[PDB]
RNA sequence: GCCCGGAUGGUGGAAUCGGUAGACACAAGGGAUUAAUCCCUCGGCGCGCGCUGUGCGGGUUCAAGUCCCGCUCCGGGUACCA
């Protein structure tokens, strides 16, 4: 050991040790008891960033933690390596997806390694091998021979020019990322999974999910918004047929004014035959993007058919507008219009001027003022035939009750929620177990030809997927005829959804899962990851955790006990436009900067002189070029300090806006921890602490040294406030350094002190403090070492500080004997010369007492 | 737009259940050492004190960064980025 601290040495050295004794390398080892400490693996992009590290330091900080608490560890690391990005990339690069993937796992498996997490790389699987995707295949035809598997028509962003489907990160203001030729909307036959058809089971279970945030809970809640209402089904006149919407609110129904259509409807194409500017505008609206997003801010635009519903209640004709924010593929593609009682349908009536008519009194029982804006809070009908006077409740069910027994209404529960579309029409990912027979019929893909291998030896122009440009790939035999299969690949969300089951079996080719192997590590005790994925990937998460419970596969109705939602860590983000339309980002780095006085970027400039658009915060991704690879600190610092410095910045669950500053703070505490253990252990041996003996100057250290521990050890299990827990430990050394080391106690004091500190540092600093264990002559690798426990005896106060306000205002803190009662505490405040102060003339007329902590005089 | 969050010194942040605002750091300035280590200073405004101060505006409380009502700005998601 020297006196300088040079991770340099330090870190590859533990770090091959721990690859050698296969430290992290775990089995279903049934006498230790099993935590499964899980991150949400990488997408194998190219460089580690930021975002990355935040989620896999909490993760090792987690993992490590928790082995020295005793628990038989399960860490996994892999790659869900199908996906977009790969495919614009190995263009740029000319190669194929899969070499640039591959090669971007090795550089960042490498990333990982050199940052010391104790991951059980045995364990470590890449989704797009056919190892793994045949099983999600396989499976993916189970879920179609059990009715969960469908196919509607679903509208893609189609680019006419290329004429190849683009994903809406492709779309850039409602032009393709290639060239700015217009993205149209095309209906294209796709592949569903019913996970509306686990809705309740994903809406219900929440409610059990004790240890999963609420923001994340509240999120999937709102998310499949699952409501109870009525359908309600219309004639119209001249045409023969019935036009059905769903409503939450049959109550406000005597003030429905208009129906509106979805630009798709049937109606809306019949009337379209004969009306240019309906058909002009049903035209237009393939320029509707396939984000919600858009959806709502765009502006409402709609075209009056013609025709005209007959009320069911009233008999009534109102007309059937074609509208743009109303579609096909979701419901009925037909909306009921109340004006006076929604603020979409309000603006709508205004603009084209429907009616609006109120059906619904104010709070207190006189008629709404509509002139401005929709009654939207529910209350008693009127001005609504036999309904008028009726509560909310009762006009619900009562218009509910006339309506299902005319026939033509019906009690439905409907779900924000839609079904999951897999399909993708693009190469790299797995492609679908599905196959079209020459017979006109649909089948999955025969057992025995699973998998349906994905090729990797393609010649990628990229506009065209190679298994889609190759006529013979497709060609397979099924029930003796031929037949083709299909071309389409993966929402590779498919691959994440099952990932953290696979890990407890990467290596059985016998099936998806040995499920006692699944059974040993499951469900995941704790979930890291960002919370970008609070609601998708979760939900897709839990789903498939219970289609494989309702396969027989795992035991738990719920895949993961704790879910960490770490924020995302952004940067500024920047981009030029290329001399054709292509949105070209540039990286933080590169973009010289003019700042504001509340510390804005204001201009920004690329290396070319180009004027830079600034983005602002947005997560670091390699999409817009802003992620901060920590490879250049970690060779400058080493991994240790990166880490620690990772986990002070803020806690695990709030968003994290980037800055290089900070680093060396980090960096130089780790310096004054290794030269107060080199200091401390240059004086060799120390005697056997005697704690019936100490000063009380080394009674007051030790009960920091063990409030520390316990407090760390709340922070990192309970709260996963990392950031307190270091600083807690912070302050020790502050402290442990400020410490007397000549007396035989003061010795055997700083040893107790630097070993529950070397460990507290551990699962942030693994390296540095698996070397200073062994300076410390720390019992075996401090890997395994136990975590420190706190002595209650060494942590009682004698004293404790009343903060002392007059009027609610601090005037004066004191020192007072934890047995304090109030009135010693008030004559003790008083001898206060600042509450003197405040009390002459005026009368106490009310104390408060907050015992052993606070007392406020209200004075007057 | 909708849903979820967030906002605190020059900076990141602490304050755990309504009780001390700024712990712990970074930056900066000054000093002791001829890059490294160490001191001191450090929210504002006029002092071994007073007032003020947790994005903005109201409000409840003895007491509000925290709770309630209305907002602003920023991020995440919004179903084909992952
Ligand atoms: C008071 C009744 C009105 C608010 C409205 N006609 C209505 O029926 N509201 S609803 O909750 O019952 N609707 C159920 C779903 O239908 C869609 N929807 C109904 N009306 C509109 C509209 N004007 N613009 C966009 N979407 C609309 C909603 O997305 C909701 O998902
Ligand atoms: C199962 C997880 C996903 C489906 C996917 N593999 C994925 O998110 N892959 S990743 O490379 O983008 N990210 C892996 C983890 O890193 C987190 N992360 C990614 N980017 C950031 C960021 N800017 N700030 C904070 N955290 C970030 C992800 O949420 C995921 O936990
Ligand atoms: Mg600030
Ligand atoms: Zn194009």
């Amino acid at each position: 050991m020297q006196e300088q601290y040079r991770p340099e040495e330090i870190e590859s050295k533990v770090q091959l040790h721990w690859d050698e004794k296969r430290t992290f390398e775990v089995t279903e080892d049934e006498s230790k008891e099993k935590y499964y400490c899980l991150s949400m693996l990488p997408y194998p992009s190219g460089r580690l960033h930021m975002g990355h590290v935040r989620n896999y330091t909490i993760g090792d900080v987690i993992a490590r933690y928790q082995r020295m608490l005793g628990k038989n560890v399960l860490q996994p690391i892999g790659w869900d390596a199908f996906g977009l990005p790969a495919e614009g990339a190995a263009v740029k690069n000319n190669t194929a997806p899969a070499p640039w993937t591959y090669d971007n796992i090795a550089y960042m498996k490498n990333q990982l390694k050199m940052l010391g997490f104790g991951y059980d790389w045995s364990r470590e699987l890449a989704t797009c091998t056919p190892e793994y995707y045949r099983w999600e295949q396989k499976f993916f035809t189970e879920l179609y021979k059990k009715g969960l598997v469908y196919k509607k028509t679903s509208a893609v962003n189609w680019c006419p020019n290329d004429q190849t489907v683009l994903a809406n990160e492709q779309v850039i203001d409602g032009c393709c990322w290639r060239c700015d030729t217009k993205v149209e909307r095309k209906e294209i036959p796709q592949w569903f999974i019913k996970i509306t058809a686990y809705a309740d089971e994903l809406l219900n279970d929440l409610d059990k999910l004790d240890h999963w945030p609420d923001t994340v809970k509240t999120m999937q809640r709102n998310w499949i918004g699952r409501s109870e209402g009525v359908e309600i089904t219309f004639n119209v006149n001249d045409y023969d047929n019935t036009l059905t919407v769903y409503t939450t609110r049959p109550d406000t129904f005597m003030g429905c004014t208009y129906l509106a259509v979805a630009a798709g409807h049937p109606l809306a194409q019949k009337a379209a035959e004969n009306n240019p500017e309906l058909a002009a505008f049903i035209d237009e609206c393939r320029n509707t993007k396939v984000a919600e997003a858009e959806m709502a801010t765009m502006e409402k635009k709609g075209v009056d058919t013609g025709f005209k519903a007959v009320h069911p209640l009233t008999g009534e004709e109102i007309p059937v507008w074609a509208a743009n924010f109303v579609l096909m593929e979701y419901g009925t593609g037909a909306v009921m219009a109340v004006p006076g009682h929604d603020q979409r349908d309000y603006e709508f009536a205004s603009k084209y001027g429907l009616n609006i008519k109120p059906v619904i009194l104010a709070a207190d029982g006189s008629e709404p003022d509509l002139s401005q804006q929709a009654l939207t809070e529910k209350g008693v009908l009127f001005n609504s035939g036999e309904f008028n006077g009726l509560d909310h409740e009762a006009a619900f069910n009562a218009i509910a009750d006339k309506l299902t027994a005319m026939g033509v209404g019906e009690r439905k529960v409907n779900y924000r929620l839609r079904d999951w579309g897999v399909s993708r029409q693009r190469y790299w990912g797995a492609p679908i177990p599905m196959v079209t027979l020459e017979d006109g019929t649909v089948m999955p893909t025969p057992d025995d030809q699973l998998p349906v291998i994905l090729p990797e030896d393609v010649v990628m122009d990229g506009i065209t997927s190679p298994i889609k440009a190759d006529p013979e790939w497709a060609k397979t035999t099924v029930n003796g005829m031929p037949a083709l299969r299909e071309t389409d690949t993966f929402d590779t969300f498919m691959e994440s959804s099952w990932y953290y089951a696979r890990y407890t079996c990467p290596q059985y080719k016998e099936g998806m899962l040995d499920s006692e192997a699944a059974n040993y590590w499951l469900p995941v005790d704790i979930y890291i990851g960002g919370i970008e994925h609070a609601i998708m990937h979760l939900l897709y998460f839990r789903f498939f955790h219970k289609l494989m419970r309702d396969a027989g596969m795992v035991n738990s109705d719920e895949p993961a006990k704790q879910l960490l939602c770490q924020g995302m860590v952004l940067a500024d983000a920047f981009y030029y436009v290329g001399e054709n339309g292509e949105r070209n980002w540039v990286s933080p780095v590169d973009a010289i900067v003019e700042r504001d006085e509340k510390g804005r970027i204001v201009k920004a400039k690329d290396a070319a002189g180009h004027e830079l658009v600034y983005t602002g915060m947005s997560k670091m991704s390699k999409s817009k070029n802003n992620g901060i690879d920590p490879q250049v600190m970690v060779e400058r610092y080493g991994a240790d300090t990166v880490r620690l410095f990772m986990m002070f910045a803020s806690p695990a669950d709030m968003t994290l806006e980037w800055q290089e500053s900070g680093v060396e703070g980090a960096n130089r505490f780790l310096k004054r921890v290794w030269k107060l253990v080199y200091e401390h252990t240059a004086k060799g041996d120390v005697a056997a602490l005697n704690v019936d003996a100490l000063t009380e100057n080394q009674k007051a250290l030790r009960r920091d040294v063990h409030k520390t521990i316990a407090k760390v050890t709340d922070d990192i299990g309970r709260r996963q406030t990392f950031n307190t827990a270091i600083a807690a430990i912070m302050e020790l050394m502050n402290k442990l350094a400020k410490a007397p080391t000549d007396g035989e106690q003061d010795r055997a004091l700083m040893q107790e002190a630097l070993l529950a500190v070397v460990r507290m540092l551990n699962p942030f600093t693994p390296h540095i403090c698996f070397t200073l264990w062994q300076e410390l002559k720390g019992e075996g690798d401090i890997d395994n070492a136990p975590w420190p426990v706190a002595d209650e005896k060494a942590m009682v106060e004698d004293s404790t500080l009343v903060v002392v306000q007059v009027n609610g205002k601090v005037r004066a803190k004191i020192t007072v004997p934890v047995d304090a009662t109030e009135e010693q505490v008030r004559e003790r405040a008083g001898q206060e010369h600042l509450v003197a102060k405040y009390l002459d003339g005026v009368t106490v007329r009310k104390v408060i007492y907050v015992p052993g902590k606070l007392l406020n005089l209200v004075v007057g």
